[PDB]
């Protein structure tokens, strides 16, 4: 498979490979604000991120990931639409070129400089290769990101990208805190979904989180001087890693909030 973002290789493509890529609900989305129904069945969120044990960040080619130890709930995600616990495994993002681009949900069609999925799988499967198949496997927390102020607990993340410039690069990434990147509410929107790049399993419960975070043009800028390309192969900017807003089709996005 050779999936990528370019002109050749991207999402319009990638439905020859993987056809679920026109599925019924399929990811990312555009959230209509006035469309979506606040919801007072749902729980309040519970963001368990105390005992995290991030152990490494790596570059895959297509955007990277901080890896955490996921063989224990030291840090979950329940509440919410959730129904039991779902143990975070890695973090990772979604970004652009330019600022005005990069998120791949939108907001009343507004597209952000960037997004963070933190993803966790429900431990009533076992493991993260057997909850992929299943449709509430995952549950993925989407946060976006915003030019302006820097955010302090992204720029060790930030630092260590000089050393994971290219695909298959790998650095060790211990006693990163994830809570740092978290907006001050958890107001949410949620909808059934996808994983958005390949296979594009139908297996997540999106919460994507109203509020954004704020981080600076420098902090991105060293995002966008990643490479997708492997050590001496010609350069090709990690940029616009980001699949599009997909047809809605017959779901229905709850908020959290009034
Ligand atoms: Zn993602």
């Amino acid at each position: 498979h050779h999936w990528g973002y370019g002109k050749h290789n991207g999402p319009e493509h990638w439905h020859k490979d993987f056809p679920i890529a026109k599925g019924e609900r399929q990811s990312p989305v555009d959230i209509d604000t006035h469309t979506a129904k606040y919801d007072p069945s749902l729980k309040p969120l519970s963001v368990s991120y105390d005992q995290a044990t991030s152990l490494r960040i790596l570059n895959n080619g297509h955007a990277f990931n901080v890896e955490f130890d996921d063989s224990q709930d030291k840090a979950v995600l329940k509440g919410g639409p959730l129904d039991g616990t779902y143990r975070l495994i890695q973090f990772h993002f979604h970004w652009g070129s330019l600022d005005g681009q990069g998120s791949e949900h939108t907001v009343d069609k507004k597209k952000y400089a960037a997004e963070l999925h933190l993803v966790h799988w429900n431990t009533k499967y076992g493991d993260f290769g057997k909850a992929v198949q299943q449709p509430d496997g995952l549950a993925v927390l989407g946060i976006f990101l915003k030019v302006g102020s820097a955010k302090p607990g992204l720029q060790k993340v930030v630092d260590v990208l000089d050393s994971i410039k290219t695909k298959g690069k790998s650095a060790d990434f211990t006693n990163f805190d994830p809570r740092g990147l978290l907006p001050e509410s958890l107001d949410y929107w949620t909808y059934p979904g996808s994983l958005t790049t390949p296979p594009l399993l139908e297996c997540v419960t999106w919460i994507v989180l109203k509020e954004p975070i704020s981080v600076s043009s420098e902090q991105v800028l060293k995002f966008r001087k990643l490479n997708f390309n492997g050590e001496g192969e010609p350069e090709e900017l990690m940029v616009d890693n980001w699949r599009p807003a997909q047809p809605l089709k017959n779901r229905q996005i709850k908020a959290s909030f009034k």
